């Protein structure tokens, strides 16, 4: 990996300068070589370790670059064209790597390549950008997206129409990640390197990015960047100094429970058979 | 209908012993032949009768079913490729049947087979999944999603972006309804059984489930699980006991008037000719 | 335009009378000429003079007619069909003709003929309805959509999920229009003829109609149909008088800023190159 990383960041450097044509057989078989880990789950993103989120830097680079040096190229649709420069991941398979693989795949879902499923996922018609990594046993529900390098954990549940920030545009420093076991209601959005730590349920409408204030009612306390594991969020407000107005917020009204888990759960007998 | 009622009701209690490979020969011709009814409009899911609407769980249990019975199998896109086990609704239709039928699905509008969709509708690109029910005259706008088993009425505007709960991921106990003549505003979303009675305005932006207070401000009524007819509603919030934070609601402002129905009327002149 | 002006506007008053059969060669002949020259940039249907917008309500007419004079084709996809009367903007082009236009377009993002696509813009995947105008350097977000006859400006950031509203259904009187370098925030809405002024910032999760009151917490001053340039726009609620509840209202909390600016950059290097 070193044998990548420093090409990779070589280049980065000259971002702006390279192109298509300029870029050199070296640096293009490398970009190459990176984006096709990415896709394999073989490389990711982000990782925790030793109980903490890690941006590997370096990473994002390359999914940066990698618009540089491939050129747009001529996509037939059936009833119309399109014309871009990243591929589609599922383009070349068939029956046996479907199998082989574990997921289900709802047309018109689509998944670009460098992007990683797992076994045992759902795409109901959905997207899923570049560098993105959807861990075992999710779904990704009807129009919801999945940004460039967002990292999605085990079973979790993307609503409809939710919104999971990328990288790309407006550029961000870290990717938005959200843990295992979370539910995201329908039509919320999680962007801007925020973290949903795990089995925590948000709501539907629920917009959480760096500036919004996860108040706990409880304790008085408020967050900012992430969601505290076990948590249920939903929408509120907070009212100014002068009380003349109050502006939006994300509350904390309880820890999930038995009730919670009620409306919130993964349906087995949609998910892969033996 | 006792002939599959019976048949339907039996597996259910098997749901998960049942695979593609073990399930015998009558009770998949069975489930066979109870999406094509839901798919005719011959038979459907959820029916309002002496005033009230009732649900058919042997028909929920049928949809459910036809997960574990049918299998994966690779669909051709043009520039990907889908796995999946449900059939697209209008693959096998010709401009006669199109025209017999007397809708218009508008590319890349999406339907699964199973769905029933009426005489005189426009499906702008959206989602319409497996027994769902849209009546006469209906417009879908674009992005919007008609979730499993839902119920919509005659002449209704489902706004952009608007999404109708369903009922298979969450589990849900009955199907999400929406009356004739109403129009559900830009990204709102009706889910969990909720019934928006004939006539309503949904503004945009409102999120109705069962925990949602739908608070009458002029009788100071809460409602809990339904509209009332006619009702005109929009976001809004309700403060904590000591006034230090708001949670969010949905409010009725009044009663649909010439002045609302200037906003929200349905365009003939896009409906279905001669 | 006053040999296609006359005809145009002769026609739409038998709007009703008119269908695919009865329609004289003339006024299909021009209908036809001017959805191709909307289609080009040689014709908008709304456009800034001395500092004001003005529509151009003649060509909103022809608009509408399109849908009286065209009948319904069978359109191919690849998994399913689709039966409808607006042509496929990019189905006939070819490589050349994409590299000489000069923009990006993402699988499976779709543009109805009729709609204006300017240099240097990135399509991810969204819907463009017929007469609506994107301008230079603009980039429309996964699963965003703009309406019919909508005005668009340069360099404008369209978030995820973000509608703007059209002209068709409901029947609004003035297109929507945003200005340029505006960045539009995730699932927010702009409709109803609003305007959001150069250089504007809206959060995520805003909706804006003619009933929105924009309230300027500095000034006090409430606005009602547009968003004064350099705003920085947040979801809000205003009290009632008894301040027993309170209803959402869009807040301008600040004037862009260095800050702000941090947040809403567009990636130069995901545009075209040389
Ligand atoms: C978060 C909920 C699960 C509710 O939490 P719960 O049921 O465990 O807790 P409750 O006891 O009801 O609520 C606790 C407090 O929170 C408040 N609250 C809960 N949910 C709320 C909500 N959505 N809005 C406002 N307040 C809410 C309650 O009023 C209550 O108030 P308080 O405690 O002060 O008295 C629910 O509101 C919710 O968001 N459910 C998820 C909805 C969803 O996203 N469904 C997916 C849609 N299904 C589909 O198939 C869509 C398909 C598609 O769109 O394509
Ligand atoms: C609900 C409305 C129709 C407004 O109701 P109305 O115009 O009949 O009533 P009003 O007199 O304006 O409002 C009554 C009260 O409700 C409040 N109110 C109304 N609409 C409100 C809103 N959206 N937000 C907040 N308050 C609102 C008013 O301020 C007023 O306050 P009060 O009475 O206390 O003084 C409107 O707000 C609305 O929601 N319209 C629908 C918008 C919509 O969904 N349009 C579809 C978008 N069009 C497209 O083409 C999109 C395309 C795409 O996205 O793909
Ligand atoms: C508007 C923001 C940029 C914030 O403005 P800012 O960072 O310049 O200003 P701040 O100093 O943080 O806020 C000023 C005031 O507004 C409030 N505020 C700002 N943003 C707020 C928000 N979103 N919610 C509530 N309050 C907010 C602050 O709390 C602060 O309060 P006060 O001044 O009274 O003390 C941010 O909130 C925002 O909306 N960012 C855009 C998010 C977005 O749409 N991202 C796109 C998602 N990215 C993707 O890749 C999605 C992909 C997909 O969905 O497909
Ligand atoms: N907001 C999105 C934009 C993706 C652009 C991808 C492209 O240009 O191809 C993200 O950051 O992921
Ligand atoms: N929330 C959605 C999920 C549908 C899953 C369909 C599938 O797995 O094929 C619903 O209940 O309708
Ligand atoms: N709300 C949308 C509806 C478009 C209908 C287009 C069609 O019928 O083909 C708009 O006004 O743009």
């Amino acid at each position: 990996m070193q044998q990548l990383q420093n090409v990779i960041e070589s280049a980065f450097e000259r971002r702006a300068d390279i192109t298509p044509a300029n870029v050199d057989t070296v640096t293009r078989e490398a970009v190459n070589q990176v984006i096709g880990l990415l896709d394999s789950g073989a490389l990711r993103v982000a990782e925790k370790i030793d109980g903490q989120w890690v941006t590997h830097q370096w990473l994002k680079k390359a999914v940066l670059l990698s618009f540089r040096i491939n050129d747009n190229k001529v996509m037939d649709g059936a009833e119309t064209r399109y014309y871009d420069k990243v591929p589609m991941k599922f383009a070349d398979y068939d029956e046996a790597r479907f199998q082989k693989e574990g997921f289900r795949v709802v047309p018109p879902a689509t998944v670009r390549q460098g992007a990683f499923i797992a076994r045992n996922t759902v795409l109901m018609p959905s997207y899923v950008n570049i560098g993105a990594y959807v861990d075992e046993g999710t779904m990704v529900d009807t129009w919801a997206t999945v940004g460039s390098c967002a990292q999605i954990g085990k079973n979790v549940h993307l609503s409809g129409g939710v919104g999971i920030g990328g990288v790309l545009e407006p550029l961000q420093a870290n990717p938005t990640i959200i843990e295992d076991n979370c539910f995201i209601g329908a039509r919320s959005e999680v962007v801007e390197g925020v973290i949903v730590e795990e089995g925590s349920v948000i709501s539907m409408g629920v917009y959480l990015g760096q500036s919004t204030r996860i108040y706990d009612r409880e304790t008085g306390e408020i967050h900012y960047g992430r969601v505290p594991a076990g948590s249920v969020v939903v929408s509120g407000n907070l009212p100014s100094k002068d009380g003349s107005y109050s502006l939006y917020c994300a509350v904390i009204v309880k820890k999930v429970d038995a009730k919670t888990r009620g409306k919130v759960g993964i349906n087995e007998l949609l998910r892969t058979i033996d």
